[PDB]
Formats: structure tokens, C-alpha cells, sequence
RNA sequence: CCGCGGUUCUAUUUUGUUGGUUUUCGGAACUGAGGCCAUGAUUAAGAGGGACGGCCGGGGGCAUUCGUAUUGCGCCGCUAGAG
């Protein structure tokens, strides 16, 4: 039982943590090495009820802590990391939830593998939304 | 330019007795073979055109090739949120 494999004590098991930390949301999604099988997915939206702090560091770190206890529960010690922003033709830098989810996951008893950016980078995308005069504010 | 060949008519004579005048009479008509001309073309625009040589360029047109992205769809996984 214990919802895990028969791995030895010294040997560590690697998951893959896709962090789609965009603006207005912070996806934390731990899958296996293939990516076709997920272990746990917690988001700042499901950790807060204010609807404006869904990309906030507080909600992102709550999601990171919650997914950490699930990974330890199911028997995962190490974790590769694939950070991802909105991508496409829209913004390319990750939102505010990427950093707090990163620190909270590490400080909640987890190991870190290799960190890579997997933001979708078009060669040349379709026309962006907003018009030629942009978002007048 | 300088002469020499080569063709049609015409001012005029007086070969004053008329008639006949040669009138080539003088010159002007078309032309063949020459000599000579120092024989005859200014230079080649830091003007232009063109040719020639090697390169150069998101120049143009046609065909071909690749890229991830966006959107949608088909199977798989866990979740109540996603935007
Ligand atoms: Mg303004």
C-alpha cells in the first residue's frame, strides 16, 4: 500500500511540476516523468475565495504546500520543475505566483531537480488581441 | 583643283553685185581615262549610353521547403474550478 512504489530509502523518485504561473492564476500541476499521469494539481483559485488574489504569492504558496503534502503522501521525494508563463502571442514573463510557489515547495520538504522554461514561444503567432491602438487605460 | 578624251545647238563676217558662205569658225550641251590634293573623320568630358569581369543586395515574379505558435478535434490522468 502507501500509494507508492517499492523504492529503497536512499533512492529518490522524480516527479515533474508544471507551474503555469500566469497573471490572475497560478497552476501547480505535478505529473509523472512521462506527463500522461498526474499526481496532484492545486491552484490558487481553489485555495482563495477573493477572486483577485488567484495569482497572488499567498495563494500560490498555499497551493505549493498542499501539493507538497500530496506528493509526500503518494511517495514522491524529488521533483523536476517546468515553469511556464502565459505564452503564445501574449506576455512571456511568469506572473507573481511563480516565485512564491517555488520557495514554498522547496521549504515544505521536497527536492528539486532541473528547472526549465517551457513558455510557448511562437516563431510568428497570429495577430494579438487588443487592436493597433492597444489597451487604452 | 588642274588639264586631256567623250556630245547637242547657238551671237556673229565682210569668200561687200545677189546666191552660196568653211562659218571646226568663238562658245555649250552629255562624258571616259588620269595627275595631284600631307587627299578628306578634333579630342575622347571626374557628360551620357552600351559592351566586358568579379562580386553585392529583407530588390521583383514563379515554384518549393521548414518553424513553433493560435484555434479546433480525437484518445489518456486527477481534480471544481477555469477565464
Ligand atoms: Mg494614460
Amino acid at each position: 500500500i502507501s500509494l507508492g512504489p517499492q523504492v529503497a530509502e536512499g533512492e529518490n523518485v522524480f516527479g515533474v511540476c508544471h507551474i503555469f504561473a500566469s497573471f490572475n492564476d497560478t497552476f501547480v500541476h505535478v505529473t509523472d516523468l512521462s506527463g500522461k499521469e498526474t499526481i496532484c494539481r492545486v491552484t490558487g483559485g481553489m485555495k482563495v475565495k477573493a477572486d483577485r488574489d488567484e495569482s497572488s504569492p499567498y495563494a500560490a504558496m498555499l497551493a505549493a504546500q498542499d501539493v507538497a503534502q500530496r506528493c509526500k503522501e503518494l511517495g514522491i521525494t524529488a521533483l523536476h520543475i517546468k515553469l511556464r508563463a502565459t505564452g503564445g502571442n501574449r506576455t512571456k514573463t511568469p506572473g507573481p505566483g511563480a516565485q512564491s510557489a517555488l520557495r514554498a515547495l522547496a521549504r515544505s520538504g521536497m527536492k528539486i531537480g532541473r528547472i526549465e522554461d517551457v513558455t510557448p514561444i511562437p516563431s510568428d503567432s497570429t495577430r494579438r488581441k487588443g487592436g493597433r491602438r492597444g489597451r487604452r487605460l
